């Protein structure tokens, strides 16, 4: 298990997301489903010029899995997935500018629900999760497990769990007072309200 420090700007973004009083927390689901949709769009596009990229799975969809026992809400997709480079250096590099613009916008009248227009909606996961675990698999890399409870650092490890084929699982370890996001009625409401037009099947699991 390797431990890394988030770049200062990202750690700052996460702290703001965690400390700012902001009641409209449900927007986290929209951001994650949107990220899944972009990832699915990408593998689909790429497969048009190279069909073999779908040998790791032809089905393009999204699953929302709540589990009260583990108090987790997992967003699963069979999208493009992320490499080790994405997880450790590239995604953070890109996120640095998005964060800067977002934090300046926030000081102008913008609010946290607009975080997605700055390309860093992933971090809105910390509005409801005390810890986020990301299991991802990209076609020409191995399956990895990224993890962070914020605090300025994250870990990355080669995942020996059950193989996924290709895609990403964002496991949200929910805060004690945010278990409403494990309720079927609540999730259905949010999906219908913010992601009703996603171009991929979204299956909400029942417990
Ligand atoms: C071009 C690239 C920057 N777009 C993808 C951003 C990374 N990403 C994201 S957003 C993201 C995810 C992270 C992350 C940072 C971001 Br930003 O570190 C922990 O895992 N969600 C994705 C997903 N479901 N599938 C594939 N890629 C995902």
């Amino acid at each position: 298990v390797e431990t890394f420090a988030f770049q200062a700007e990202i750690a700052q973004l996460m702290s703001l997301i965690i400390n700012t009083f902001y009641s409209n927390k449900e927007i986290f689901l929209r951001e994650l489903i949107s990220n899944s949709s972009d990832a699915l769009d990408k593998i689909r596009y790429e497969s048009l010029t190279d069909p073999s990229k779908l040998d790791s799975g032809k089905e393009l969809h999204i699953n929302l899995i709540p589990n009260k026992q583990d108090r987790t809400l997992t967003i699963v997709d069979t999208g493009i997935g992320m490499t080790k480079a994405d997880l450790i250096n590239n995604l953070g590099t890109i996120a640095k500018s998005g964060t800067k613009a977002f934090m300046e916008a926030l000081q102008a009248g913008a609010d946290i629900s607009m975080i997605g227009q700055f390309g860093v909606g992933f971090y809105s996961a910390y509005l409801v999760a005390e810890k986020v675990t990301v299991i991802t698999k990209h076609n020409d890399d191995e399956q990895y497990a990224w993890e962070s409870s914020a605090g300025g650092s994250f870990t990355v490890r080669t995942d020996t769990g059950e193989p996924m084929g290709r895609g990403t699982k964002v496991i949200l370890h929910l805060k004690e007072d945010q278990t409403e996001y494990l309720e079927e009625r609540r999730i259905k409401e949010i999906v219908k309200k913010h992601s009703q037009f996603i171009g991929y099947p979204i299956t909400l699991f029942v417990e």
